[PDB]
């Protein structure tokens, strides 16, 4: 094993630690496109964590430094502020790949912000952010997943990302609300007449079902168009996004099973997770 392999390593225990499913998914690719991928869940994962470190943006601007220093000389060596081993490894992959730097700084932003929370007012507040979190890093794996990126192979990304992470929302209803977060916009609550506080007390009522059936609604016909469209990625990767993709939106079928519980965080077994693969595996 060399140092470069020990900080792949490391990137893989981070995204084997925190998703299960993507990790169950994502491994399944050629080795030196997996090792990018963990490279880039990685530093996401970092970002989306960074502020808890001390309470404040300290690690999130080292974080921000360190992808600058690597966008503006990647063939340099650099002291990195942050976590050296995924640094170590990122700039790996830049030096391979044309990484979306500008994608990293949207998800960077949005983190920043994130600490200012407000309620979002509308739709497209909470589409926002979740292009914001989620659309950005897959514009950042674009390059990793195709063989000749075109706007189409961004959009299809980013829409994917979008849709994974309002299958994450509806999955952690409860216990986003927990942490003072509720990520169902103020306009869509007042329309279905919800309100989450009470929900959590009181279980769930029609009004509720309904407003989250909304949402569901939008991620399921966001799968169906990114799996429209799987062709945009490589071969090798398109059965592992549509597994991906198909072992996430099994949540939705999971929360339901659950009677939309806001007391736990409901999931897709592992074997489970295989059957899936099995059906695609197939399929391809
Ligand atoms: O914002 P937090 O902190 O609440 C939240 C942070 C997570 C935000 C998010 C949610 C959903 C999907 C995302 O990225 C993708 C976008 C497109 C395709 C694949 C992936 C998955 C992927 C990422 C990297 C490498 C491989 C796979 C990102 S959480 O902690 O994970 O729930
Ligand atoms: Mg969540």
């Amino acid at each position: 094993m060399t140092m470069m392999d020990m900080n792949f390593k490391y990137c893989h225990k981070i995204m084997k630690k925190h998703s299960k499913s993507f990790s169950y998914a994502f491994d399944l690719l050629p080795e030196d496109q997996r090792k990018a991928v963990w490279a880039i869940y990685a530093v996401c994962r970092k970002i989306d964590d960074s502020i808890d470190v001390y309470g404040d943006i300290q690690f999130l601007n080292q974080i921000k430094e360190d992808i600058q220093s690597i966008e503006k000389y990647p063939y340099e060596y650099h002291h990195f502020q942050s976590d050296r081993r995924i640094m170590m490894a990122l700039q790996h992959v830049a030096q391979h790949k044309n990484i979306a730097f500008q994608s990293f700084y949207n998800l960077i932003d949005t983190v920043y912000k994130d600490q200012h929370f407000t309620m979002f007012e509308t739709d497209a507040e909470l589409f926002g952010y979740c292009y914001g979190v989620a659309g950005t890093v897959g514009e950042v794996l674009t390059p990793i997943l195709s063989d000749h990126e075109t706007h189409q192979t961004y959009d299809v990304a980013r829409r994917l990302g979008e849709s994974l992470q309002l299958i994450n929302i509806l999955r952690d209803v409860g216990e986003d609300f927990e942490n003072e977060r509720i990520y169902f916009s103020k306009q869509r609550l007042k329309q279905y007449e919800v309100d989450i506080a009470e929900v959590y007390q009181n279980g769930v009522n029609n009004h509720y079902i309904d407003l989250w059936e909304y949402y569901a609604a939008i991620a399921e016909k966001d799968f169906r168009d990114v799996m429209d469209q799987i062709k945009v990625f490589s071969i090798e990767a398109q059965p592992i996004i549509e597994l991906a993709a198909r072992i996430y939106i099994e949540i939705l079928d999971e929360v339901r099973q659950a009677n939309y519980t806001l007391h736990e965080r409901v999931f897709v077994e592992k074997r489970k997770k295989a059957k899936l693969f099995h059906e695609i595996n197939s399929k391809y």
